[PDB]
DNA sequence: CCGCA
């Protein structure tokens, strides 16, 4: 035929993974814009989604919120399909300090960037493999909404492949520079005519120096700021991005959508706010604003067919989706934990009671508390009762020590950080379940409750004086989820057992 | 997490 996906993995889809793959692979072909996978912390997800890719045969973009997370999605995917195109398009700066300017302290910070080649390599390999074959999975960070050169001009200038994504022809360069001088003479009159003589001197000096640099030696530092003039697109243009280097029938998989979609949304507003101060003071031309990441409007506007993957799918996902695609049943047959809501009335005494019993049956406990000194005031309080305890303000080793048994309890505050799916954790205690907050949001609770779903004796305790709506939802949702899981195990004769794992040195 | 010496 041409190019197509070859799944590799020593297991078929079990759980309700098949049900989900069907419902998704369908909605895609059935011509559905958005789709939300509502899988449970500890189900198929990656395998489920790998299958949705290897049936529809589309070039896919996997967008993760953080890099560690992208590195695993890739790692796996570049092992799930060891004979296909799997790419890693993320930021390529070991260190980066954008050109800024603190107006109060009159502090112009300069641009300081430390490139990393190994990642730069992978970025070209992503954009170049995207034009060569039509079976490709690119695991991307949020840098995929940031600016890149027009994709026609990319391949429309190719022998074997360009070593830069922003390669502007020299008939253009000549015309562009003139357009820059012309903008400069305009801004300078505007500034100078509103009394901002100082700010016009700053601008004239920086821009003329760059303009010369360009004329002399084809480019200059901070060349980015002139990107639009160089691409000779009119003011206000929407940047070309990695999304544009994809076919029109490409797939988007936003992993951890409830945290990724917003991150991806916010980017633009942060950039503009800094650029605007530079523009306002003469550090830059107004056109520097057209060198930027996409607005979320522009991002959704470039989407072909997207699939939001989340245990706690956020508002946006649901609002623009035909219900969801639940994926509750775990291959292990494990259930969402059982939750108990108990008085704060001498809770710290009670909590020490339950933790004894966990140590007795060789089991671990995680505790979240709403504040940093509240936790410190617990860690000691548990040491008071002689209990091997930890605390989270190398770090991968303290959790590794937990699983091994150095510590019996691990106190924290945001247990939501990655690295806390210990299968040894039989108890998760949520202090201040009712005291409003982010970590006591309907979704934050549900995630934290999830930190009990690895162990077959998982149990959640919520310490509160009142039941909030938040509590009530997570509690009611978890109930429904355990009920469904428990009814499936009856049917398939499953007896849930903790997922066997170990740790290395 | 982002960023065209």
């Amino acid at each position: 035929v041409e190019g197509r996906f070859q799944l590799v993995a020593p297991y078929e889809p079990q759980g309700d993974q098949p049900q989900a793959i069907a419902k998704l692979v369908d909605g895609l072909r059935r011509g559905v814009k958005h789709q939300t996978l509502l899988g449970a912390t500890g189900t198929g997800k990656t395998f489920t989604i790998s299958n949705v890719i290897a049936q529809v045969n589309k070039p896919t973009l996997v967008i993760a919120h953080n890099k560690t997370l992208a590195g695993q999605l890739y790692s796996e995917l570049k092992e799930f399909f060891p004979h296909n195109a799997v790419e890693y398009f993320v930021s390529y700066y070991d260190y980066y300090q954008p050109e800024a300017y603190v107006p109060q302290t009159d502090t112009y910070i300069e641009k300081d960037a430390k490139i990393n080649d190994e990642i730069d390599k992978l970025r070209h390999s992503a954009t170049s493999a995207l034009f060569e074959r039509r079976d490709v999975i690119i695991v991307a960070s949020v840098s995929c909404i940031y600016g890149l050169g027009s994709p026609e001009e990319y391949r429309e200038l190719v022998v074997i492949f360009p070593a830069s994504h922003f390669v502007t022809r020299e008939e253009k360069m000549r015309l562009a520079i003139q357009n820059i001088e012309q903008e400069l003479e305009e801004r300078l009159a505007e500034l100078r005519a509103q009394g901002k003589l100082l700010e016009a001197q700053r601008l004239e000096q920086r821009t003329r120096y760059d303009l010369e640099m360009m004329r002399e030696m084809g480019f200059c530092s901070g060349i980015e700021n002139y990107s639009r003039h160089l691409a000779l697109r009119p003011p206000g243009s929407t940047p070309y991005t990695l999304l544009d280097y994809f076919p029109d029938d490409f797939l988007i998989i936003v992993d951890e959508s409830h945290v990724t979609l917003p991150q991806l949304r916010g980017m633009y507003n942060g950039d503009r706010a800094r650029k605007q101060v530079l523009v306002d003071h003469g550090f830059r031309l107004p056109s520097a604003l057209d060198n930027r990441p996409l607005t979320f409007e522009e991002f959704e506007q470039k989407i072909n067919q997207i699939i939001y993957v989340s245990a706690t799918p956020g508002p946006y996902e649901l609002e623009h989706s035909p219900g969801v695609v639940e994926q509750i049943i775990r291959p292990t047959g494990l259930l969402d934990p059982t939750i108990d809501v108990r008085p704060t009335k001498g809770q710290i005494d009670d909590l020490i009671g339950e933790i004894r019993e966990r140590v007795e049956r060789n089991e671990r406990t995680l505790v979240t508390t709403l504040t940093k000194k509240m936790a410190e005031d617990l860690t000691d309080y548990l040491k008071e009762a002689g209990i091997k305890v930890a605390y989270l303000h190398e770090r991968i080793e303290i959790i590794r020590d937990l699983r091994l048994g150095k510590y019996d309890v691990l106190v924290g505050i945001n247990l939501l950080r990655e690295g806390l799916d210990i299968p040894e954790v039989s108890l998760v205690a949520i202090l201040d379940a009712d005291k409003e907050g982010f970590l006591r949001s309907e979704r934050s609770l549900i995630q934290t409750i999830g930190r009990a779903a690895r162990n077959a004796n998982g149990h959640v305790i919520m310490y509160a004086d009142t039941i909030t709506k938040s509590m009530e939802i997570a509690i009611q949702e978890t109930k429904r989820r355990r009920a469904i899981q428990e009814e499936y195990n009856r049917k398939h004769g499953i007896v849930p057992r903790t997922v066997k794992k170990e740790i290395r040195d």
